[PDB]
């Protein structure tokens, strides 16, 4: 539909700006950074409102959701049978953050990757957009699906090689986007032990949900990146559990799991998607954010459920309707660390993002500067979903039957701009 989504992401003065400039432009940076050692206090914080609101940011879901999807598929595929967490949010903001400190050319393929890329036919030149725009758009996603920053909250740390300067503009974008941001520096000489001094550091703030964050930090390194996203609901509010109990999960055909299951019979928004072997089952997970869940057909592999999602969302969307369902649903909640670099590496496009033919000179005045690990944290927190509430019951109505006991894809979307904030698939409830 909407055609062009740089034009909402760029001055109204669009300029060709020259890719390789025979001068460079001078770099704002800061230095010192606050030293990790002895700082646990949140970075502190400093606006002019955004004024097409409802479009950008209804423009940058489609965006991000392409993107999540894409980066969800190819993640998927190399874990089959392991629980997968990816969330859309945080890593198209992880990429935009990064895209300040990029060289011109290295930030044209941001762009690409994005979808925020105006074609010329023209080489020397090229059209960039404004990232604190992208990225003040994506806390407005965000933020809008609770100002409280409880259902949701995101945190963005930056740690840099101690000797190292860091840009101004990359410092605005880790506050663009993130609830809260710490960037501190550190000497990664002895790197074992700066390893465990920022894991410990991200555990002090935050949780103690991952505890080793970052792995093979080396005495070279230039600067580790690593966002979080925090949902949080409620099963007894959200899916209204009339009876619990302990239930056979599949994740193999011959391995079961007993786990907490939930059961509810009343309508819900369903579809039983007979030539794709699907069912997808619509359910409110707060005010403003619902979740979907796609079961295949017994008999059916779930890889082969997954490998239209790309696409299919939308069809699946455009055709649930109400059906009377006792539908059963493990209680599960889910962790995940999202390595960025590993997953566009298996995209093919890491070599020119991160890689051998990535430039961060827009970054820092350190030579050679590297952004060296990209991580989300995501967590899945939902509350309860254990007891048991009352029932109304049509009585003269056969409900039917879904059972979420084998495994499933599913995704969390708030439902102003139709964002997915984090998307997953479950091999095993409890593991």
């Amino acid at each position: 539909v909407y055609v062009h989504p740089f034009n909402l992401f760029s001055s109204e003065n669009i300029s060709c700006e020259v890719i390789q400039s025979e001068e460079h432009k001078p770099l704002e940076t800061v230095h010192p950074l606050p030293p990790l050692p002895g700082s646990t206090d949140p970075d502190p914080r400093t606006a002019e409102s955004l004024k097409n609101l409802t479009q950008r940011t209804a423009v940058l879901a489609e965006l991000q959701n392409s993107l999540g999807l894409r980066m969800y598929q190819t993640l998927s595929r190399t874990q089959k049978h392991t629980n997968t967490l990816l969330s859309p949010l945080n890593a198209f903001g992880a990429l935009v953050t990064l895209y300040l400190g990029a060289s011109k050319k290295t930030a044209i393929s941001y762009q690409q990757l994005l979808g925020l890329n105006l074609e010329s036919e023209q080489t020397d030149c090229a059209y960039f957009v404004d990232g604190h725009t992208v990225l003040r758009t994506l806390q407005a996603i965000s933020a809008h699906v609770d100002e409280s920053r409880k259902e949701l909250r995101t945190l963005v740390w930056t740690f840099v090689n101690s000797d190292a300067d860091l840009s101004k503009e990359f410092l605005r974008g880790t506050q663009d986007f993130s609830d809260d941001s710490f960037v501190r520096s550190v000497d990664f000489s002895q790197a074992k032990d700066a390893e465990v001094e920022v894991n410990n550091f991200i555990q002090k703030t935050s949780d103690n949900k991952v505890k080793s964050m970052f792995k093979g930090v080396t005495p070279k390194t230039d600067l580790l990146f690593a966002s979080s996203v925090h949902f949080k609901g409620n099963w007894k509010t959200a899916f209204q559990p009339e009876a619990t109990s302990d239930q056979d999960f599949w994740t193999q055909k011959n391995s079961s799991v007993q786990v907490p299951f939930m059961m509810h019979t009343g309508d819900y928004k369903y579809l039983d998607d007979a030539g794709r072997k699907c069912s997808i089952v619509r359910l409110g997970l707060s005010k403003r954010t619902f979740m979907l869940l796609v079961l295949p057909h017994e008999g059916a592999s779930l890889q082969d459920i997954e490998k239209p999602l790309l696409t299919v969302i939308p069809t699946w969307l455009r055709h649930l309707k109400e059906k009377y369902l006792e539908l059963s649903l493990p209680k599960f909640s889910l962790t995940a660390v999202t390595d960025l670099r590993s997953v566009l590496s298996e995209m093919a496009v890491e070599k020119y993002l991160m890689g051998s033919d990535a430039s961060f000179r827009r970054m820092s005045s350190k030579e050679n500067f590297t952004v060296d690990k990209v991580l989300n944290k995501v967590v899945f927190e939902m509350t309860e979903g254990g007891s048991e509430v009352q029932n109304r019951t049509d009585d003269g109505r056969a409900p039917h039957k879904v059972t979420f006991n084998r495994p499933f894809f599913f995704a969390v979307v708030e439902g102003n701009s139709n964002a997915i904030l984090m998307l997953g698939k479950i091999i095993n409830p409890t593991a």
